[PDB]
C-alpha cells in the first residue's frame, strides 16, 4: 500500500524494537487510519505498521516482516499473550488480571483484561476499533471459556460486547480478598489492576498498627487492602460522591466493621487545609492522583507532596503513585524532591507495571506506573 519513508531517528527506534511511532519522530504525516510499510532513506524494508491517533503517538509497528492483519494473524498474537500468563490463569488468589497490554504483546492500541468470568476489551485508537471484529473472533477461540465479554472506547465509552451479560457489579479476587468491580459504567471498572502488587504491600502488613489516609481514593481500593493487614485506622478521600457506595462494598465483601474506617468526599487540597484546622496527622498517606481536566502531575504533584507532609506523623510513610504515562520515573522523583524541600527523607522503594500489564522491554517508556515508598 503506503510506503512511508522515515526518518533517522524513526529508523533506529525501529531497529531497536520500539513499537511505539513518536508524533515528534513522524512530523510531517499526512496518513492515518491505515496499514503501512515503513521504509528507511536508503529503501530499506523496517516492517509493517498501522496508523491511528493515539494520545502522542502516531500508529504502531506490527512486525519487522511483510504481513496482514487477518483472523489468523491475531490468533497467533493472543495465543503467544496466553501462553506467557499461564501462572495467572492457574492460581484463584487472584481472579482479575490483565490478559493483554498493547506493545507489551507486540500489539499496540489493544488491551484485554480479565474480571473473573468476563473480559474486558479496551480500543485505545480508531484503526483497531474499525478491525475489531477480526480481532475478538481471534480472542474467542484462543479464550472460548469466558461467558461474556465487555469492551471500552478509549478514544458511548462502554458496552457489552458478546456472550452473557455480567451483573452490574459483581465481586473478584485479587491477593486473596475481594473487590466490587462493575464493567459496563464508564471507562472505569472499580478498581486499576495494575495497583496490585502495592495493595499487596498493605494487605502484608505494610501498615500493620498504622493510621493511613488515601488521596484521590476512587473506590478505596488501598484502604481495604490497609485494613486487611491489620491498619489501625484508615481515612479515605475523593472529590466524586460516587465514591461511597463503591468504597463501601469492598469493605462489605470482606466483612470488615468500619468504626475505623472514614469515607470523606471532599477536594484533596480543601481536605489537605480541614487537616491543618483540625491538626490531623497520619503515619501513611497514600497519594494516587486519577490519570484519567483532571490534576497535573507533570506541574503540581509538587503540592500533594509539601502538603502531605505538614499532615504527616513523626516517623511517617509516603506512598506517591502515579499512572502519567508523559512522565518519567525521574521527573516523577524531581516532583517529589520539589515538595520535600529540605526535609530529610529516604526513598525505600519504587515499584512498576506488574507482569501482566507487560512492558515492551526496549521502551521503558511503556511502564507508565511509579510508585514510590518513602520514609521521613
Amino acid at each position: 500500500m503506503i510506503k512511508l519513508m522515515v526518518g533517522s531517528f524513526a529508523e533506529k527506534k525501529l531497529k531497536r524494537g520500539v513499537q511505539l511511532l513518536s508524533s515528534r519522530d513522524y512530523p510531517n504525516l499526512n496518513l492515518d487510519n491505515q496499514v503501512v510499510q515503513l521504509y528507511s532513506d536508503a529503501d530499506i524494508f523496517l516492517g509493517t505498521a498501522y496508523l491511528s491517533k493515539q494520545n502522542k503517538g502516531v500508529g504502531w509497528l506490527i512486525s519487522p516482516k511483510k504481513v496482514s492483519l487477518n483472523v489468523t494473524y491475531f490468533i497467533k498474537l493472543f495465543q503467544w499473550s496466553k501462553d506467557k500468563r499461564k501462572n495467572f490463569a492457574h492460581s484463584k488468589l487472584t481472579t482479575a488480571y490483565r490478559l493483554f497490554n498493547q506493545d507489551g504483546d507486540s500489539f499496540g492500541g489493544v488491551t484485554i483484561d480479565c474480571y473473573g468470568d468476563f473480559v474486558l476489551f479496551s480500543w485505545y485508537n480508531s484503526f483497531v476499533y474499525q478491525i475489531r471484529d477480526e480481532i475478538v473472533a481471534a480472542f474467542r477461540q484462543v479464550y472460548p471459556n469466558f461467558l461474556g465479554a465487555y469492551e471500552k472506547i478509549r478514544f458511548n465509552v462502554s458496552a457489552h460486547l458478546y456472550g452473557q451479560e455480567a451483573p452490574e457489579q459483581f465481586l473478584i479476587l485479587e491477593n486473596g480478598i475481594s473487590y466490587n468491580v462493575f464493567l459496563n459504567d464508564g471507562l472505569m471498572t472499580g478498581i486499576f489492576l495494575d495497583q496490585r502488587q502495592v495493595r499487596n504491600e498493605l494487605i502484608n502488613g505494610s501498615a500493620a498498627g498504622k493510621t493511613v489516609l488515601n488521596l484521590f481514593s476512587y473506590t478505596a481500593a488501598f484502604s481495604v487492602a490497609a485494613a486487611m493487614g491489620g491498619a489501625m485506622a484508615t481515612t479515605s478521600v475523593d472529590l466524586a460522591k460516587r465514591s461511597r457506595a463503591l468504597s463501601l462494598a469492598h469493605f462489605e465483601a470482606n466483612h470488615l466493621d468500619m468504626a475505623n474506617h472514614q469515607l470523606v468526599v471532599m477536594d484533596v487540597f480543601d481536605y489537605f487545609k480541614y487537616a491543618r484546622r483540625h491538626h490531623l496527622t497520619y503515619d501513611i498517606i497514600i497519594i494516587d492522583p486519577p490519570s484519567f481536566e483532571v490534576f497535573s502531575v507533570s506541574k503540581d504533584y509538587h503540592k500533594l507532596i509539601r502538603q502531605g507532609l505538614e499532615i504527616l506523623s513523626e516517623n511517617g510513610l509516603i506512598i506517591a503513585s502515579t499512572n502519567a504515562a508523559n512522565m518519567t520515573v525521574s521527573q516523577f522523583k524531581k516532583q517529589i524532591e520539589k515538595g520535600f524541600g529540605k526535609q530529610k527523607h529516604t526513598y525505600l522503594d519504587l515499584q512498576q507495571l506488574p507482569s501482566d500489564f507487560a512492558v515492551n522491554v526496549q521502551d521503558e517508556s511503556s511502564n507508565y506506573l511509579k510508585v514510590f515508598t518513602i520514609k521521613v
